[PDB]
């Protein structure tokens, strides 16, 4: 190993709602204080696509920049993590253990699956007929997880459901309410919208804001990642805090144990869900 | 001799409302980007009140931590900017200089006093009876700035207005929106509410959202920070960009130039009107 008392943190992209991303800005905060407090600089990646990530955790690994890594995401074949790996760099990954060689990698998580069930169980709790889960493009195993949890318990108490999955971009969430529209206006039916993330689920309360859908009243809405936003959203937002400052401090821990010297397979931080206006019956 | 070739971030606190602000996340962006260009590194603070803060400057200034500071924020009787005049530190601050003292060090600050009339007369312009300036508690010099320029504006067309002091506080925000329930549904009446800054706004418009007061329908709003928070807000709203990345660009480059040398009184990064939603009741 290296001896430049430093951890290089691997960002998914630098896009503006990624870098004022929450729970990236929680997770750093996390990763980096812990660090800061044992004598470790920090060194967050600015790539901001796939071929250009290879290249600058490839340059921090030959010029020997730092002495170890932390993966802030997780995906089934990772040519990164597959880097660091053929490399022979220590690291952690923040995410879910998805092979055999895993089994050699501390990973910090949630349980995902959990967190959605307990979200999606809470929305059901309150009365419903159909669930809407929206999803935003990629392989991520995160997304994987909150699905399926989504899927697990509208199945379980036989409920309709779909998944939509769409881009950030205004006009396309526009064009996907616009269908939903009629139906998202029947006073007949009880319908819940279920967003993958905090980000994602403020662009889609601003469409619902446009096309006049009212929040508990013509339907519910809840998501994941609470922070000041989801609180302060219009309305307050029904979510699920996933403890993004904790999942950094363990990070930042492990990865300080590791080169210290074995291995905890898996990390699993507790999720809670915090009730608001956005699941709840005005009378 | 033993330059630590970083700098010190001093913000006024690092709970999440501060540091969620995507103010403050593209100002600290740009200061790094320009520190990390030449070399040197940054080292930001992280206390939430006024006395880890103080405790926290003096350990870095007394370990030697970091050879120069920068301020992210303006407020007259500072007693960190005091401290760092006490101990001779290379220091400069964003926002306006307020004092006497206040001529020996740089400012990077953005055309607040005219930024806010910018917004005011824009307001205007889309036709208004009445206008509401809402602002947060701490006398800082954004407020005073932003406030002037309103109420010169407002003044000047002969319109009637009023100035709301508010902390973030829901229960405090609601009693002061139900208040003006009645006078925000009425038809007859054109009104606009224009926020001292972005993630207030927010708190403002949520408050809103529960006082079924439509936008723009009943009233107009607007306020200043522009970001991914105001384009996707419930609706977008009408912001000024005030350029905080390169605010913190030239900071960066400020403080850099101080250390390698005669000082640059002030320097002002220009503002953008960005028209939204909010205020385009046509």
């Amino acid at each position: 190993t290296n001896q430049t008392y430093k951890i290089g943190l691997v960002l998914k992209g630098s896009e503006e709602p990624i870098r004022l991303n929450p729970f990236y800005i929680n997770v750093l905060l996390g990763i980096s204080e812990t660090c800061n407090q044992h004598g470790y600089g920090t060194q967050t990646t600015v790539s901001n696509n796939m071929n250009d990530l290879m290249d600058e955790v490839y340059k921090m690994i030959k010029q020997r920049m730092v002495d170890a890594f932390i993966l802030l995401y997780s995906k089934e074949n990772d040519p990164i993590k597959q880097m660091l790996i053929d490399e022979s760099m220590p690291f952690i990954v923040i995410g879910k253990p998805t092979s055999d060689i895993d089994h050699q990698f501390t990973h910090i998580d949630n349980d995902n699956i959990l967190a959605s069930e307990n979200l999606t169980r809470h929305v059901i709790e309150q009365g419903v007929d159909e669930l809407i889960f929206i999803t935003e493009k990629g392989n991520f195993e995160v997304s994987k997880d909150r699905i399926q949890g989504f899927e697990t318990v509208a199945s379980q108490f036989n409920l309709d459901y779909q998944i939509i999955e769409t881009s950030n971009e205004r006009e396309v969430i526009l064009n996907y309410m616009q269908n939903l529209h009629t139906r998202l206006k029947d006073p007949n039916i009880k319908q819940a919208i279920i967003s993958l993330d905090a980000m994602l689920h403020l662009a889609i309360l601003s469409v619902l804001y446009e096309l006049n859908i009212e929040i508990p009243k013509d339907v519910m809405t809840a998501t994941f990642n609470d922070s000041y936003l989801t609180e302060i959203a219009s309305p307050p937002q029904t979510c699920i805090d996933i403890k993004p400052r904790m999942l950094g401090q363990q990070a930042g821990s492990a990865i300080l144990n590791i080169l210290k010297n074995d291995v905890i397979e898996l990390v699993i931080i507790d999720t809670e869900l915090k009730i608001r206006k956005s699941t709840q019956r005005e009378g």
